[PDB]
């Protein structure tokens, strides 16, 4: 009753140092859906360059040979015609648009009205439609949006809602958002539009991320955003292993992920990104099972062979 | 207002791998205490071996000629006089009691009635109190006491009660424990004693330690347990560094730690135990601070000369 959006080879390639091949992000992508169980994934951002465009077209080639198009996702621009020309030439049939969710953010990057602005918003979102491509969008910044300009950020949100997209995302752009405050922002939003999908996007930069992550599945979100390792630009992104495992164990919503492929998962992404994982991390470390000095009295729902470990 | 206790050379030390030398101990000891600036610090377990008991020895020989003797703390256990006296020859003056926070526990390992073991208690206080030393006293396994064996739990505080002891602590010690549960848990003890000094001590094993710590410190909790750069023996204890900045900028407490120590902290603990954190660890990992794809329009609370870094 979740869906879950990886996030891993897109806004995790952003990570300093970070940068996966044609074969590796087709390695990725294959097993997060088809093994992970992942419902969609993003794997690329559009207009970064050739060769990137040449690897979402293999993807989309082998992604069209197993009936999963609709599960792989663009990140694109209010660039006009220029985002979805590249989505559309990709193969990709969907576009996660990046808008802005903070009035700040508008006006000091595009110097902007948010009736200009939204005007742009629905070309490419015309446009995209047009192209035979389906829309999410991003309110870049929200967490700040909310927060200081919420009123840009309910007529944006306004504007959106007579618009034929897909889902709105809600997104702790420089992870600043405590439990509290996720709760409230999302809820806000949730009640005011009771017929839109929206989805909770969180960063870790106070390891905050699944507990925020929690709160926005109380307010009412319908899918969460996450990456492998945490991987992303500065602490990364919401931890997908620890994420899952906390939504099946301390809440009553679900989640379509074999838990199972969690381990390999991990270990598919440590080596090929090449961002070595601390041997304490949650759920994904090497010897966050292991209790030297716990002397199964000191059994934890946290097993080895339940994450396709030891076993 | 908050008091923090370093569990970092002891908890920490029972990570599998990881082991301290007596300059190491003495150098991370005195460094906490002088420039973390952290309220006091649980350095080793009685018991554990002879050198350990020289390593504390020669801490409390420094700690004395510091005036800080009162701010090193020794983990003991229910064992007559073998820990007090321990204690008593390492030079320590505080012990932190480990006790059974739940029924499951006192009768799978001990085999005790609440009665037996509340005598036994009675008895350590007892001969600590008359042998120099001031009483901590850990609720073991608190987290699925007070969740299947709330009765046994609350007599065994109703028992601590009536004894000379300074906190009471109360540990996830299988870090099993949602915020919303950590809440319930500390709320129902601190409203039935208001006079007592209870500090939560969680586990990060769904990566949830510094949310629960925050709900801790709604509930009504004086202090908090955590290790540098989590290590701890699973996932490790409460990030340190992460909880501090946590505490510091999303709730009304206070701490006394100075926040620009805090990367020398980490980096003092990675060496000297061997184990490596991921570039990606929040406030504190390498990259943490590096955004190469936001393009002070992405300005996060958290910069590197707030704890001492480029700069
Ligand atoms: C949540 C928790 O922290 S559970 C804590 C359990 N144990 C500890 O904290 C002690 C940590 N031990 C050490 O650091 C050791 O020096 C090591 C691991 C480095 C090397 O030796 P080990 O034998 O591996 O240590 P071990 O894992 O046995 O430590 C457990 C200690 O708990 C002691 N213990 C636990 N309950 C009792 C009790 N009721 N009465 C007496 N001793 C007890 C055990 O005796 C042992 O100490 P001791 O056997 O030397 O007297
Ligand atoms: C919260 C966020 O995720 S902010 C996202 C900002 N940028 C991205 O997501 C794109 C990531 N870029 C890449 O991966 C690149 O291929 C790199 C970094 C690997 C190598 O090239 P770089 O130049 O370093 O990428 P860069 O950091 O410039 O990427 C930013 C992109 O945002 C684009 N962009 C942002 N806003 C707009 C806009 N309003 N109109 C047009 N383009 C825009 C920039 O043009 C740039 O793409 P382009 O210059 O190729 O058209
Ligand atoms: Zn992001
Ligand atoms: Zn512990």
């Amino acid at each position: 009753r979740l869906e879950i959006l990886d996030v891993t080879l897109r806004d995790g390639e952003q990570t300093r140092g970070v940068s996966f091949s044609t074969s590796e992000k087709l390695n990725i992508a294959k097993f997060l859906l088809q093994k992970l169980n992942v419902d969609r994934v993003e794997i690329a951002s559009a207009r970064v360059s050739k060769g990137e465009l040449e690897t979402v077209q293999k993807i989309m080639e082998w992604a069209a040979t197993e009936q999963l198009t609709e599960r792989i996702e663009i990140l694109g621009f209010v660039d006009g015609n220029k985002t979805v020309d590249w989505i559309k030439d990709s193969g990709a049939k969907v576009l996660n648009l990046l808008t802005k969710g903070s009035l700040h953010h508008l006006e000091k990057q595009l110097g902007k009205t948010p009736k200009e602005f939204f005007t742009d918003v629905s070309f490419v979102i015309e446009y995209a439609i047009k192209s035979g491509l389906k829309i999410n969008v991003y309110l870049e910044d929200w967490s700040n949006g909310f927060r200081n300009s919420p009123d840009y950020v309910k007529s944006l949100v306004e504007h959106l809602s007579k618009e034929h997209i897909e889902r709105i995302f809600l997104p702790d752009t420089l992870g600043v958002l405590s439990p509290e405050e996720t709760f409230q922002g999302v809820d806000s939003l949730i009640q005011k539009y009771p017929d839109i999908h929206f989805e909770f996007h969180g960063h870790n930069d106070y390891d905050l991320s699944v507990a925020n992550s929690l709160q926005a599945i109380r307010a009412g979100v319908k899918g969460l955003h996450a990456s492998i390792n945490g991987l992303g630009e500065r602490a990364g992104n919401t931890p997908l292993e620890a994420l899952v495992t906390t939504i099946h164990d301390k809440s009553n919503s679900k989640t379509n992920i074999n838990e199972i492929a969690i381990t390999e998962a991990s270990r598919l992404v440590e080596v090929f990104s090449g961002k070595r994982i601390s041997a304490n991390r949650p759920i994904v470390g090497e010897d966050v099972f292991t209790q030297t000095a716990g002397v199964n009295l000191y059994a934890n729902p946290i097993l080895p062979e339940r994450f396709g470990r030891k076993r």
